């Protein structure tokens, strides 16, 4: 289950990273989502670049349209996580947060960190609740990110 949780956040990430670049996904990491059903990854960097929180987000009002960056790297300096060199609200970079989280969790898990356990699950839940799945609920309609979606969803759900 947690098994799991991480693997899928991780690949997630650096699908979207590759796409960005415009790198093909190792058919390693092809095979990882494809297990899933059958689906394509036929997307273009000029359209992968945007999926930003601040741009796909289009309720967010734009004053904190113009602070949403700033307000991400507080959410990840405060769990310790560090960015990559792309903007700290895009979907591959909170992907990445997630999965970091995740990790940290199985080492709980593996140690008997209850109190630690239910702590770091809470943060997973409020940062999907506040960001991820608000970017994912506005993902265009495709293959990869309807996968995005659903998985998200499912997540938030199995996190309460």
């Amino acid at each position: 289950m947690t098994i799991g949780r991480a693997k899928v956040y991780a690949t997630l990430s650096k699908i979207f990273y590759h796409l960005f670049y415009d790198e093909a996904i190792p058919k390693d990491c092809r095979e990882i989502i494809e297990k899933f059903g059958e689906i394509d990854f036929n997307l273009r960097s000029v359209l992968v670049r945007e999926l930003r929180g601040s741009v796909l987000i289009k309720d967010m009002p734009q004053s904190l349209a113009e602070v949403y960056e700033s307000v991400m790297k507080d959410f990840y300096e405060r769990y310790g996580f560090q960015a990559s060199e792309l903007h700290a609200d895009h979907i591959a970079v909170e992907l990445a947060f997630m999965s970091k989280l995740v990790e940290r969790e199985i080492s709980l898990a593996q140690q008997m960190k209850e109190e630690e356990l239910y702590k770091i699950r809470a943060a997973q839940h409020r940062f999907i609740k506040a960001h991820l799945q608000p970017l994912v609920k506005n993902l265009p309609s495709a293959p990869l990110l309807n996968f995005v979606r659903d998985f998200v969803r499912e997540d938030a759900k199995y996190l309460y």
